[PDB]
């Protein structure tokens, strides 16, 4: 059995080997114990931004500022290239309620749905609410279709951490902890919006990244993926049948050009799983 | 030849608590390798494939308007599994073309129910039979043996061969070298390419040098996926996997990896024979 210093070295070696850099953090939501690799490195968040958008929207609903039943006439994305989902691929206008736009945006990763929600609650207003709740290191700057590893001043706007929506693994772990706190027993988001976001994350349809390594008959996995250019992320919470609960955040960028990298997915998933397993084995 | 490979894959399936119908076919050469490819199983969400085809043919004929806006009652489902309109809380208005996307690519049961109101199960089955497809039954919609859904007498059924034959016909218009209407076929290949449920066979078939277009089916202890892999070098294989598990757990990503590995190894053997024999 490896010691934890040796394990982290093995994991970093494995990531380097597979052409991946990024930000990993796993935390036992009960004890606060955690294990990570570069957990405070800021990367563009791609579709992970849909999480704080959902929470802001849900809070505005609780507040009576937004009506979840409000029917919105949404123009089709008409996108025919690979990747975007839901209304983004529609050919014709659709009419969808705000509550159901939240489902499409958060669970189906539908950027056209997300953009409809951003019209209601703009990026700067989402960010303000996130900051007011005390969340640091999550930026919300632009909607889904506004806009050499990522970096400050990047030529590619979506890879420029000064312009793009960004975050760190730690920022997402802190968010997930706050979302799950109302159901964590034993010795501060409003509980109704938190419960609704947990439900949306459980209903996530994109289960091809970390979910094969985290979901089982004895574990539930609720998560949000993000994929754009050479970015592949996923943040989520695994709930074990024995009651253990871990938040997991993976943000990666690949030095391999190919969009389709199932081996990279398997690798980042194995890394996250080994981090969780070490904490789970930890006395 | 491949007797050894087939025993090895049958062993793996037995050990993993899976039985079913597997078939992989090289769409150019016609060579195929299977495990019980003629065994009838309930098809679950796979029925959305013939439904889409039948609908798309009706659009071509002017019988159905892809632009027609449908007012859809929400599924209001909160338990795990169903997707799209099935999980909506409120009514929504969606065009036929976009219900085809939801049903086929998102596996949305409520969207497929709306499509079945337009082109009902027996009409789909009739259209499929008239095109010459056998061993695909279409009897009920999503929201319609001692378990009803596992009863091959009542349920929508199919065999791996049935699906492989359907996939072959859908891809035929783009297969070069020495019959479905091409527009409906093209639209369905596109819907299949846009499938979102990429957690089953997709990790084993999609790569930088291979595209994977498919449809999954999941119900009770049934776990299926049928699809086509297109290699960067021009090879094309149709893949059909229909399984039922003896293990009662709904969540079995090990079973999913197992069935994907079986299908991939069948393809690999055909790909090797194509290249090297």
């Amino acid at each position: 059995v490896l010691n934890s210093e040796s394990l982290l070295r093995e994991l970093r070696d494995a990531l380097h080997e597979g052409g991946l850099t990024g930000s990993f953090l796993v935390r036992d939501l009960y004890t606060g114990e955690e294990l990570g690799i570069d957990p405070d490195t800021e990367l563009p968040t791609a579709s992970l931004v849909k999480l704080p958008l959902a929470l802001a929207t849900l809070e505005r609903i609780r507040l009576g500022e937004v009506d979840g039943a409000q029917q919105i006439e949404v123009a089709p994305g008409r996108i025919t290239t690979p990747g975007p989902t839901g209304l983004s691929r529609f050919r014709h206008p659709a009419r969808v309620a705000v509550d159901d736009l939240l489902y499409l945006s958060t669970s189906v990763s539908d950027g056209t749905a997300s953009d409809a929600l951003f019209e209601i609650t703009p990026p700067a207003q989402v960010e303000q609410m996130v900051r007011e709740w005390g969340f640091r290191d999550l930026t919300v700057r632009h909607s889904m279709r506004e806009l050499g590893t990522s970096g400050r001043g990047h030529r590619v706007p979506q890879l420029d951490v000064a312009r793009a929506n960004t975050g760190t693994a730690r920022a997402f772990v802190d968010l997930l902890e706050a979302l799950w706190a109302p159901v964590l027993t034993g010795p501060a988001l409003p509980p109704e919006p938190a419960a609704r976001l947990r439900e949306l994350m459980a209903a996530n349809l994109l289960r091809h990244r970390l979910a094969p390594d985290f979901a089982s008959d004895a574990a539930t996995w609720s998560s949000k993926t993000g994929t754009l250019l050479n970015l592949r992320h996923e943040v989520g919470v695994v709930e074990h049948a024995d009651g253990q609960v871990f938040a997991v955040a993976v943000l990666t960028e690949s030095q391999v050009p190919a969009d389709s990298q199932p081996g990279a997915e398997a690798l980042m998933a194995q890394v996250a799983r080994r981090l969780r397993d070490r904490l789970r084995e930890w006395h």
